[PDB]
């Protein structure tokens, strides 16, 4: 919920706009 938090262990489930 808002901000980077940690970098991956935040939630991980998006393409995050890699392509």
């Amino acid at each position: 919920c808002r901000k980077a938090g940690v970098g991956q262990s935040w939630k991980e489930n998006s393409p995050l706009n890699v392509s």
